[PDB]
């Protein structure tokens, strides 16, 4: 029922802007191009952070219209957090195709300066959302500084993602440095498991499982000094990794190119022989068919099997982490979600 | 000055929650280099306006005593609104491709930086307002109201800018076939004559600049300082006559002013709907017409040359000096209609200071 309510936020923040002090040309332009923005990048992923919003309101309270309403509500306000994450990551790591079709900055009605408009925008709403819906709850001021704090930790996360091999990084920052451009390279001293961690906990872990699922408790009525939100806080730097590092299995078999820190780079790194580090950093993060089968040769080679291998072992831990919860409907809905998160 | 001095306190505030984040040190010691220079760069240089007019508004608004902690959440308040125009120069420089800005080369630009940060640095800088609110006013009762107050008036600002982005843009002109979401090429941008009109310029300039600049500022004093009033309505309307009247002044220092005064070099060249075209389009002759439709958004330096020449054939810098007496009459005789002393000395002021600063 969670995808029937779409149309009704949507509206809902797109009357908001119909409200200002606009010639009414000048407004239908504007529903026009900001109908498509929320149609083009809400609507078309797995919907697993909205659908784990409603599952865990669910299971904590056994509910009416009213109540749905502010739950389904949260739900899609984080499936807009994620089209605003989806379209400026696009941007920052000049995509080509998200969920079939063309990154939103590709068009050629919006580019690159109409999309980091239109992530802000995206972001923007979400707070007016949860105002027009959740005003007048006590949960209210929680719910948002959920969602601020869930996105700091994202930007921080995001940073890391972007500059760990980046030669600020190894070992001050040039301000007169306009011209010269540094060259993608691999940093040796950060292919490890630990600064791996770091940046998958902050990048993913927060908005991913942490913020749908304390969105759920919270409007609930799940108070916030209650013990669980840290064991839920645990769990979810658990999930967060467990799903990145299937993300990363999943984009080999462009983070080779792109120079990316991933889970298949470090288990290989760990794995392969002296040459073959040799091999790995003068071959990867290069746009070069070449050099990223050379990269791609070495996974074959250092076997696939290993993800398999700790796929089955953190699921585990997983597992065990939920049964130390003690709250049978959440410890269901996140068995269940870890069943169903790479299909959706 | 005091305003000033009070910088290092809210950046380091921010910088502190950051460093509590679950991160290795020799990371958290990274974190804290870049987003200090971040910061540094990008807060530091202006003219603080808006900052000012915070704290001139709560000090003005009621006189009556106020101790350090009070002025502290002031000061945050007026900081906030100084990263907010920190977070709209390096967004706005980078969806305008700018090279200068504040007499230093635009953000985004360093190589240390490139676009893909400074996107990711525009929500970071955009993100540590509330959560300064937050630390700073968190158990004030005006809370809420003043991040929802931060929040709409960024949205406004978003959609100004979506307006001045797209206004003469294919979308627009062609209002009647949809935007084809298979078309990943766009063709030399040119003017739509249908736009070219003052009703449009204040729609947009009133989005755009009005109520960030002006709006925001005043309420936030008002709020903090405990005052929903009937007065807000009628400051809601002197900050659209401000922000039209800063924002043309910013359009004649565009083509007109010295890049080594102003800290920048553009308008003409990005196809942008402005104040001297507008005015130039009502005055000028129909082969003038065309000859600005022809030569108009284009990045060759003979066509910018042709549009600035035309803005000396028709002497558009004493049109500007004409507007800004009549506009700043205008004003002063709103502002003298609010039956209210100590806010009617602040605007006055800053009136008086809005070009120079201080
Ligand atoms: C929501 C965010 C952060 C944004 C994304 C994109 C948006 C809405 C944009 C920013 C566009 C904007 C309003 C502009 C820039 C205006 C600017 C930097 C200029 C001039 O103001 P002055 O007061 O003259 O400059 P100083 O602050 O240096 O005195
Ligand atoms: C604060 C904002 C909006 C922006 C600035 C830039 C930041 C922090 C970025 C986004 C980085 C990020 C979290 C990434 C992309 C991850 C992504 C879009 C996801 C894949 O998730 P799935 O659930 O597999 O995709 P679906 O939603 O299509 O199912
Ligand atoms: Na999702």
């Amino acid at each position: 029922f969670f995808r029937n309510m779409y149309d009704k936020y949507r509206d809902a923040f797109l009357s908001h802007l119909n409200e200002y002090s606009l010639e009414e040309e000048i407004k239908e332009h504007i529903s026009k191009y900001y109908k498509l923005l929320f149609d083009y990048n809400c609507l078309g992923g797995k919907n697993n952070r909205g659908i784990l919003v409603i599952l865990i309101y669910e299971y904590v309270k056994n509910i009416n219209s009213s109540e749905w309403e502010k739950a389904a509500c949260l739900a899609w306000c984080i499936e807009i957090l994620q089209a605003a994450f989806l379209v400026a990551d696009d941007i920052m790591d000049k995509g080509e195709m998200r969920r079939n079709k063309y990154c939103w900055y590709l068009l050629k009605d919006v580019e690159t300066k109409n999309a980091v408009n239109d992530v802000l925008l995206l972001y923007n709403s979400i707070y007016k959302l949860i105002e027009i819906y959740l005003r007048n709850e006590s949960c209210y001021v929680d719910v948002i500084a959920t969602f601020r704090d869930a996105t700091l930790k994202t930007i921080i996360g995001q940073h890391l993602d972007t500059n760990i091999f980046s030669d600020k990084y190894s070992d001050e920052i040039d301000v007169n440095n306009i011209n010269v451009p540094e060259q993608p390279v691999i940093d040796i001293n950060m292919i490890n498991f630990g600064v791996y961690k770091n940046i998958v906990i902050h990048k993913t872990a927060y908005y991913s499982f942490f913020l749908p699922i304390v969105c759920g408790m919270l409007l609930a009525g799940i108070a916030v000094d209650n013990l669980i939100y840290k064991k839920i806080e645990d769990i979810s730097m658990l999930m967060g990794e467990y799903f990145q590092i299937h993300d990363d299995y999943l984009d080999i078999f462009s983070d080779i190119q792109n120079n990316k820190l991933t889970w298949p780079l470090i288990k290989t790194f760990e794995l392969c022989s002296e040459p073959d580090k040799i091999k790995i950093v003068k071959n990867y993060g290069k746009n070069n068919l070449a050099c990223v089968k050379v990269i791609d040769s070495l996974y074959e080679q250092y076997k696939r099997k290993h993800y398999e291998s700790y796929e089955k072992a953190q699921k585990a831990k997983i597992l065990s982490a939920i049964n130390e919860l003690h709250h049978e409907g959440i410890e269901y809905v996140l068995k269940y979600l870890l069943e169903i998160l790479f299909t959706g």
